[PDB]
């Protein structure tokens, strides 16, 4: 019989299209052996073929789409000013203002990319043609309870159009277009809605105007989402936690890199 | 006669394409106006014909340079354990250690990208074959002095090939056929050699074995660089600052967003 602990061990080397019996009776160093191996050529094969990492790929494809459908594509400070937390309405009341990773008296890191949308979308209106369509990709932090699906260091997927069509049916006919283009699938519910998979959030998307608009001189109606990138790896490569999409140490494209 | 902050404006409108004499006498608030004009049509095209942000448009091909020419694409944290700072031999008495930004009590926003490839160096010459080619694209944190070539919040390239092929003369030659294919002027002088624009620094290289190797587990010859990607659009777009070519709020692709 199999430890407890040599079980964790296969289980790190298993993929979700592994064939293979952990239960049947045979020797943890033999099952071992074989995984090893398997995870061995499939880090050859990947560096012979393709050698495109899950993470930048998925970046790269989710930036055409919506480059292709009429978004500017933003890139804009990780590093953030810490004020810019307050001013989207967390005040130590929300169970984010606790998420928070602070960096010096004054900033942090983004914990999301609604801010600085918000600012580019202000700022855009003066110069470019209604509607104002804009997508940021890029890293977000949140100090997370250890989960299947939660991680501190994540990408995010931010998009948001300002002016005319900002209706809820629009919006989810990008949701939909979107995730139909990735062979995601998905149920939406809900102006606030969620894009589910089973009971794992992908994204979370708002129709405006809001309140806490004119806090950032925004007085137009607007649509938008957030999706996690590696939750949508999570879901397309059947990962069972979300730490085999990460950017890590421990995986390359969700194969271990401790053989 | 304009007033030094009527031209500290002028010159955040002013592109470096532009044929404009500042010092002509011409009234500031016309002056203003025609920047303000050209600026705005400027994002108009931008929005109209290609959409893509120029650090995200640069990554993506400095990345298909380096997968065509059998580099893996690595994307490792950002956050990383203070501790890789420590044995990177940096401990108090280089200018580097002051320059981290720390987040909690053991972690760090990674001010280089070595420490992971290293890693990353270690872990895959178990399974792939000689050499071994990675390299990775992302953000850099470090505190610096303001200046006219650094940000504390930048992207470093930083490619490594381990094992047979490790001369200099071969890392010269992927420098030299990746800044010509990128279009950026630069000299090489110098096993350390540095990659100079001017009296700018584009990147420094590095020949191995060191000394250094043996903490990380790495006992085969090496050769590498890293490179700033903002130093990069810098030179190619001729920004006199290179906060024209950083993640931010006040520029677009170069262009102010303060109009
Ligand atoms: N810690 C995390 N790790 C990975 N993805 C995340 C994380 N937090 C948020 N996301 C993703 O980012 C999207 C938009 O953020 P948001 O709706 O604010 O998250 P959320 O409400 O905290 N979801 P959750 O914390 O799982 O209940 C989510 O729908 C997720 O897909
Ligand atoms: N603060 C920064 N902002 C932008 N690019 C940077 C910064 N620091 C380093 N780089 C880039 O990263 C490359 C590799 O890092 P490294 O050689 O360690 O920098 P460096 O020695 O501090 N150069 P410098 O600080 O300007 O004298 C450099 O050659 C630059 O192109
Ligand atoms: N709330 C997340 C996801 C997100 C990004 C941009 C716009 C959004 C609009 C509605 C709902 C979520 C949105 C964030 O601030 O990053
Ligand atoms: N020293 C920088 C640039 C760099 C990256 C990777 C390998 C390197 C090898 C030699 C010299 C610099 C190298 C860093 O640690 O990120
Ligand atoms: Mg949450
Ligand atoms: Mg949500
Ligand atoms: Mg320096
Ligand atoms: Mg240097």
């Amino acid at each position: 019989a199999l430890t407890k602990s040599q079980t964790d061990r296969l289980e790190v080397l298993l993929n979700p299209k592994d064939e293979i019996s952990l239960n049947s009776g045979k020797p943890f160093r033999e099952l071992e052996s074989e995984l090893l191996s398997r995870r061995k050529k499939d880090l050859q094969q990947i560096y012979a073929e393709e050698r495109e990492n899950y993470l930048g790929k998925l970046e790269r494809e989710i930036t055409r789409f919506f480059v292709d459908r009429g978004f500017l594509e933003i890139k804009s400070p990780i590093l953030i000013p810490l004020e810019y937390i307050e001013r989207m309405g967390i005040d130590n009341d929300t169970e984010l203002s606790k998420q928070i990773f602070r960096v010096d008296k004054n900033f942090c890191l983004r914990p999301m990319l609604a801010p600085n949308l918000y600012n580019y979308l202000r700022k855009l209106d003066r110069a470019l043609p209604d509607p104002i369509k804009i997508f940021e990709i890029g890293p977000c932090y949140r100090k997370e309870s250890d989960g299947k699906e939660h991680l501190e260091e994540f990408t995010m997927l931010g998009f948001q159009q300002m002016g005319s069509g900002c209706t809820r049916e629009n919006l989810e006919s990008i949701i939909t277009d979107f995730l139909n283009h990735l062979g995601i699938d998905f149920k939406i519910v809900g102006d606030t809605l969620d894009v589910m998979h089973g009971d794992l959030e992908l994204s979370s998307a708002g129709v405006g105007p809001i309140p806490l608009d004119r806090e950032w001189g925004i007085d137009k109606p607007w649509i938008g989402a957030g999706f996690g990138l590696e939750r949508l790896l999570k879901v397309k490569h059947d990962f069972k936690n979300i730490k085999r999409a990460a950017r890590s140490e421990s995986y390359y494209n969700g194969i271990s890199t401790n053989l």
